[PDB]
């Protein structure tokens, strides 16, 4: 179908050794496949959204739960590893969108759905962090919005291995997505 | 602040022994707690929504072909389980009681739940029912994105998957910021 890739929260703070909210080894371990995945989408001309947690704010629900992270302007928010130059190489491309988000789901309070419908996109490929938090919530919205969904299981990770497994099974058995190797 | 209870898919098909999609005993073991909870809300005059899956002749529904028919209209599989059924029948006339059919996992999706919550100025959403890591989870994701305070009644939710159940309760507490009440 018409395809888009949503590349979620692959930042320093979520992957880096001293990431302010780091997921650690599982997150860095996917670096190579998510970079290839994204590059491939970009080069084939498919729509690619870098959906990135963005924080300035005692009104944000997460300020109760978590340390400061993915703060606007800081190195923690930058895309991790080889994904940062991939993006910098392509940030002007028509089929590349850098989209700041304020909740776990890439859809919530954003214009992602608007952009996807403009482009008549019908299949949404999901990659990034975490499998059972931002990828999950995104997939829940995608599901309830009627999109076909592809989870790239070697391009997602979580700190919690059980959550990771649980999520992949949820995507397969409840959401009816395709979980791709 | 103003409270409502969303009592999710506590039906024969999801709880009974012979249920088309039963979670089995753990769904049956919460009957007393979920009935006491729901009755407490009803009698206190708080808003209560029985949110019930209603489907399976539509090859357009994502669920058909990929799940056996369940909570089908007219069938006693759709009936509330156990003592929840006579509680509902006794109060179904009440202004603070609503029966709401839903067609996806989340109680918000394609329903007028949010409309009704706004009208009643509900600020805090209490969730109970089945399954912890499916319908309860999807309802909670939506509730979270729509800005509600969320209370999960741990002893009034259950899943057919024990690992999913535990995972979900930590998710609600730690990611969604819900109160997980015991
Ligand atoms: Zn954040
Ligand atoms: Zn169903």
């Amino acid at each position: 179908m018409k395809k888009a890739l949503i590349c979620i929260d692959y930042t320093n703070d979520f992957a880096a050794e001293n990431g302010a909210l780091t997921c650690g080894e599982p997150a860095r371990q996917i670096e190579d496949t998510i970079v290839s995945l994204t590059q491939a989408f970009i080069e084939n001309g498919d729509y690619v959204v870098f959906a990135v947690d963005s924080h300035d704010d005692d009104f944000h629900p997460e300020t109760r739960l978590f340390p400061p992270h993915n703060i606007n302007g800081t190195e923690g928010k930058e895309l991790y590893g080889r994904l940062s130059p991939l993006y910098e190489k392509h940030k002007h491309a028509k089929n590349v969108n850098y989209m700041e988000k304020t909740r776990y789901s890439a859809f919530a309070g954003t214009d992602l759905e608007l952009k996807l419908r403009e482009r008549q996109i019908t299949e949404l490929h999901l990659a990034g962090l975490c499998t059972d938090i931002c990828v999950l919530h995104t997939a829940v919205d995608a599901y309830n919005k009627g999109f076909q969904i592809v989870i790239h299981q070697n391009a997602v990770a979580s700190f919690n291995p059980e959550g990771h497994e649980w999520a992949l099974s949820h995507f397969k058995n409840s959401i009816g997505a395709q979980v791709a190797e």
